[PDB]
């Protein structure tokens, strides 16, 4: 019943950011019904660690994807493409104003959108934990069918 | 028939680095008789893109990772290219070939077994995964190393 | 008077990470006694900045690293920050009092001494540059590293 | 006429086998060309591979010293973002008073702020106006004479 979603980040990485930035985000995913696979959690050997996440990339309905930071964590970047190529769900989160970019239509590299619609990828777009909720993305659309 | 490599590299945004640096590689992956899609040239995407053209170059370069047959990743700097990062992850999710190539002496990783974060090393065996892990042009024609085998 | 810190970061682009990361190690500073400078706030770099006001704020936030006493380089991500580590750069070529933050747990190095570029530790000792790395926000405190030996010796 | 200047040149491409060999070294003749006198750290202060901890203090050190010793920085700030070390070294420029001249022929923007290609802070040691004139975006255009670098070492 619950669409799952993977949520690729790099806070884990960071003590402070694991414990202060992931807990909202993940509260914000599951007051939309979302259920919510965040990789650092399921975790707790690389090799097991990668097939891992592997495993929950290609099982996921959707890729929530933090996409902060100049540039983008390339963990995140390959669990990205890895969904755009099995036709997940995309959803990208990026609260961060710096833009780090090789085009002018996109605020990043343009590979990062190439999953989205042409016209209308800004509803896929995410640029603050308040907008988690809103009922005009295409985070809520998506769960209720639209 | 040749097989495909697409060579994913961020080197076609410097143009000293285009100029210079793709040439050679492209070279010695020709010389194993391979061809190759370079998307710099392919797709042309030679500076700054427009606004109207961003979405033609992002399926565009898409489209040649479907249809490739191995990807040769560039995985210098630190961190390695984003987009570099989705192109490899699309390969991996596509079970394309997997070759990594990276000379940057500088060591960025997330774990003590490799020398990148694991995710870029998902689609390579667990054991001799070194032999797709080129650290010098001249190695690329190595024909102890996992191009040359893969053309058998 | 009162000790000035600099805390160079890239929190501040961040909005959560301005709201969530940044207060906290503000109040560990305060609470030795350490009047924190945090340039974003101070200096009022809160979006992409207009093209009119962006020479504005490279020279106040230039400016505050002049006249503080040391810095507080919050050195995540990979790689640190450029700005940060420009205002680093600036505070040793000064002999600011230099100390470094670190709690991302990935190494990213040119060197196998220093778990970052060795240029960064320039400005740090030969032996014990480690009392001038703090790990996590609970270490800032440490009666014991070298940021409360400078505030009290 | 034109003075000897020494000129530090800072980059990230010393730690990549193909990157030392092909772009650094028409780098340092197209600097070579305009009579000064290059400090290249990779070479100059021997940081071939991943240094020892017994080695690492003193190519900071070295390091350090040039910037201290030059009259100058040209800072290859490629990359997304400039590599950390030749920002460290540029805000030593900076606060020193050296000149500073900036190259990236890096197509791609990593800025926060709509007035320069880059983190507002690594030209905070350029003027206001004009500051484009110490900014370099090939290596052909290092030589003009209508660039700040070449009126540097004419202009005393
Ligand atoms: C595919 O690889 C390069 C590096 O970002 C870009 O052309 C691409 F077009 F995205
Ligand atoms: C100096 O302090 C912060 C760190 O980015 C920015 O304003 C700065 F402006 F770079
Ligand atoms: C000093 O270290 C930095 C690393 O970027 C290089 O520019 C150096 F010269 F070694
Ligand atoms: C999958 O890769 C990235 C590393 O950033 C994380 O999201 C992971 F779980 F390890």
């Amino acid at each position: 019943k619950r669409k799952i979603i993977y949520l690729a980040s790099p806070y884990g990485f960071s003590q402070q950011q694991k414990t202060l930035l992931l807990p909202p985000i993940v509260r914000a995913l599951e007051a939309l019904g979302i259920e919510v696979w965040e990789p650092f959690a399921r975790n707790n050997w690389a090799y097991r660690v990668a097939q891992a996440d592997l495993q929950d990339v290609k099982n996921c309905d959707g890729i929530f994807a933090v996409v902060n930071g100049t540039p983008p964590d390339e963990g995140v970047m390959v669990e990205l493409g890895m969904a755009i190529a099995l036709n997940k769900a995309i959803f990208l989160f990026r609260d961060d104003f710096r833009r780090c970019s090789d085009n002018e239509r996109y605020p990043l590299n343009l590979m990062l959108f190439a999953g989205l619609p042409e016209i209308g990828w800004e509803n896929y777009y995410y640029t603050s934990v308040d907008e988690i909720q809103s009922h005009d993305k295409a985070l809520y659309k998506w769960l209720t069918g639209m």
